[PDB]
């Protein structure tokens, strides 16, 4: 369906190129699932005010891990090694699934941030609402644009412009809330959380770069590079970010007197 519309369909891949992609996707699932166990064992040390943030991390890990596992399988299904190269056998591969996943992943990532920020009640709800709508606006317009990567580069770029507008607006909101709510962080995670904003800024920005590969590197190597950028971005935005949110959650929990949090931080 969407497979003819992505640049992966245009090329034949060397055994090294095809195998590198498969290995990236495979490693990615391994990292996400390993992280998943860790987020899972560690959540018993998070006080309940914050425990939902850690659960969100586990949710993202599986959600992202499943999409990667599936991409890896869709990749091996799509091509066969014939006459010295991997050649397209059928229309089973597309990047469209990543976008669909982001529809779920991003709200989860944002919500875990708001929780450690100590937002609650009406503010949490309203902030969450504006953020996810902005995010959905970004993702959907982006999804529409990627559909035109094979045949209409101007069109991919215009949808890209619209997508970026939502992105910038989303960043302004998360940035503003982090900066206005820092003084309330305990432990003192007021310092850590600003690092979390910079990481997001860096990691999230890699997705747009990946989106533009058809525009500047329209060849088989470009395909490899985009999967690589997705990989760096995925580990940075989901896993590394997740480890920080959890750290902040544990630290805030101990500072507020939750004992399992204190014993845990202490036993290390
Ligand atoms: C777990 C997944 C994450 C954190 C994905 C984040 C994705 C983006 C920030 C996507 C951004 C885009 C633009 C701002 C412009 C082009 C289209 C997108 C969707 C790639
Ligand atoms: C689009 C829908 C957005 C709904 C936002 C979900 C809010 C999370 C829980 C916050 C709360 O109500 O305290
Ligand atoms: C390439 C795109 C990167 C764009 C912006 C963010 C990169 C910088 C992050 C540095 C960390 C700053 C800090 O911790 O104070
Ligand atoms: C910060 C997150 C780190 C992400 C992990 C990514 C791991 C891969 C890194 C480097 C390997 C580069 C080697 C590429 C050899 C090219 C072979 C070919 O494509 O033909
Ligand atoms: C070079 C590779 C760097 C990779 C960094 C990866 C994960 C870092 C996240 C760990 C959380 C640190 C908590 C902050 C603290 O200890 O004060
Ligand atoms: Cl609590």
């Amino acid at each position: 369906p969407n497979s003819m519309k992505n640049i992966e369909s245009l090329f034949d891949y060397s055994a090294g190129q095809f195998e590198f992609i498969d290995h990236l996707l495979t490693m990615g699932v391994g990292v996400h699932f390993a992280a998943l166990i860790f987020f899972l064992v560690v959540s018993q040390f998070v006080a309940p005010k914050y425990r939902i943030a850690t659960a969100l991390s586990c949710i993202v890990m599986v959600s992202a891990g499943l999409i990667l596992n599936s991409q890896a399988v869709m990749w091996t299904d799509a091509y066969a090694y014939v006459d010295g190269s991997y050649q397209l056998q059928d229309l089973t591969f597309s990047n469209g699934y990543r976008y669909v996943n982001w529809m779920a992943d991003i709200p989860c990532l944002l919500l875990q941030l708001l929780i450690v920020l100590n937002l609650k009640g009406k503010e949490l709800f309203s902030t969450a609402t504006w953020l996810i709508l902005a995010a959905w606006g970004m993702i959907i317009t982006g999804y529409v644009g990627q559909l035109y990567e094979v045949d209409d580069i101007a069109q991919l770029m215009i949808w890209g412009a619209v997508s970026t507008a939502f992105f910038v607006v989303m960043n302004w909101i998360v940035g503003t809330k982090i900066f206005k709510n820092r003084a309330t962080m305990l432990g003192g995670t007021d310092s850590t959380i600003t690092k979390v904003f910079w990481l997001m800024m860096f990691a999230w920005t890699l997705y747009p770069i990946a989106y533009l590969v058809p525009a500047f590197m329209n060849n088989a190597d470009g395909v490899v590079l985009r999967q690589l950028l997705f990989t760096i971005a995925d580990i940075s935005s989901k896993v590394i970010y997740g480890l920080m949110i959890t750290y902040i959650a544990i630290q805030q929990s101990a500072a507020a007197g939750y004992v399992p949090a204190q014993q845990a931080l202490g036993r290390i």
